[PDB]
């Protein structure tokens, strides 16, 4: 192949072991505070570690210093109401409970407040990384837009660790997403009806940088869903396995993110491309595999022109501005709200010039 996209995937997988490296330090501090949490008497008694992401997917391909890890909290009786039109944000409500809601305590005004549940999460941990401090893991002073607590944990290594709270709901997707995940062609009804009876979940989200009530809203998150639309990407069952046929669904989605992330050093993550991250490009792959659903369409031998499909794709959803949320249609990842029209033409050009001449950028 003229691409030599098998020698890009090689060089990419040298990174491998530093990030595998990194995960186990960080496994290590966030066990110790969930056991912390897990055995106090908080209403975040319940925490579990949810495993997902780009490093559960096996496709966290850079940025070893960089981690992020989220607790989920079962919450019952949840009842959402929408921020806005979108379905991008909602306020989190309850329904009659003869039991009680353990949850009271951050209850304000008939809604579940994040500003205050993120407070008390926040100074919980704290507590817990000032009474473990001669580890040399210290909590990170609050950021602007961001739900997180951050641990940094310089030893053995250097470390930021961004822990992102998220609500676990079990009851039926909101309304919004009910033309989301169509993966009917792709994996069938059977798989997309048992994933919609999967819980959902609510991550802190502010609606708009404002002061006020756009502070108490959360996003839906289905990084669980994604993470298995991932992990389970083929028509069959043995696909990519020991004794099944190879795809290269999983290597388009790494060169993707990797054409993303080399062109920002190419560039110098100048003010065009600092609004494009690897969820863009995961998005349009999704939609990529909904497009092209079979198996033998991704055959590892067909790697140049499935890579190229990708990119392609992302071309298109670049100069028509739209890039739909896969999971909430209503959401357009790239209107004019969020990123402007000449960070785009900037990224096509990039791309459109890459593509021409083989992706001089990986190299
Ligand atoms: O539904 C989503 C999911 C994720 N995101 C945004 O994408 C970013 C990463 O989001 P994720 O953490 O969920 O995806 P990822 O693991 O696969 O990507 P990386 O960690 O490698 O970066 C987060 O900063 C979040 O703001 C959304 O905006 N919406
Ligand atoms: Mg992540
Ligand atoms: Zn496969």
């Amino acid at each position: 192949g003229a691409w030599k996209l098998q020698t890009v995937l090689e060089k990419v997988r040298l990174s491998r072991h530093e990030i595998s490296e990194a995960a186990e330090v960080v496994n290590w501090v966030v066990e110790h505070l969930l056991r912390r949490l897990q055995g106090g008497e908080s209403e975040f008694k319940g925490v579990a570690l949810l495993r997902t992401g780009s490093y559960y997917e096996r496709v966290k391909i850079s940025a070893p210093n960089e981690f992020d890890v989220m607790f989920k909290l079962e919450v019952p009786r949840i009842q959402l109401e929408e921020y806005c039109n979108s379905g991008a944000h909602y306020f989190v409500k309850f329904k009659r409970n003869p039991g009680g809601n353990p949850l009271e305590q951050f209850l304000e005004k008939e809604i579940l407040s994040a500003s205050k549940m993120l407070s008390k999460f926040r100074k919980i941990i704290k507590e817990e990384i000032k009474n473990i401090e001669d580890t040399g893991v210290t909590v990170e002073r609050k950021r602007r837009g961001s739900p997180a607590v951050t641990l940094l944990i310089s030893k053995p290594k250097e470390i930021s660790v961004d822990i992102i709270l998220a609500l676990e709901s079990k009851s039926s997707w909101p309304a919004s997403t009910q033309k989301g995940l169509p993966i009917s062609q792709w994996l069938g009804a059977k798989v997309k009806n048992n994933l919609k009876r999967q819980p959902f979940y609510l991550v802190p989200k502010h609606a708009k940088e404002g002061s006020g009530f756009q502070e108490e809203t959360w996003r839906l998150s289905f990084s669980h869903i994604e993470k298995d639309i991932l992990k389970n990407h083929g028509q069959s069952k043995t696909c990519c396995e020991i004794d099944g046929v190879k795809c290269c669904r999983k290597e388009c989605l790494k060169l993707m993110k990797y054409l993303l992330e080399q062109l920002k050093k190419k560039f110098g993550n100048r003010r065009e491309l600092a609004k494009f991250c690897s969820y863009h490009v995961k998005t349009a792959f999704f939609h990529v595999c909904t497009q092209d659903p079979h198996d033998n369409q991704w055959h590892l031998k067909n790697l140049e022109c499935c890579f190229d499909n990708c990119v392609a794709y992302f071309l298109q959803c670049l100069k028509t501005e739209q890039l739909a949320n896969y999971f909430i249609p209503g959401v357009n990842l790239f209107s004019r709200d969020l990123i402007d029209k000449p960070s785009k033409e900037f990224l096509s050009k990039q791309i459109e010039y890459e593509r021409n001449n083989g992706f001089p950028v990986f190299w």
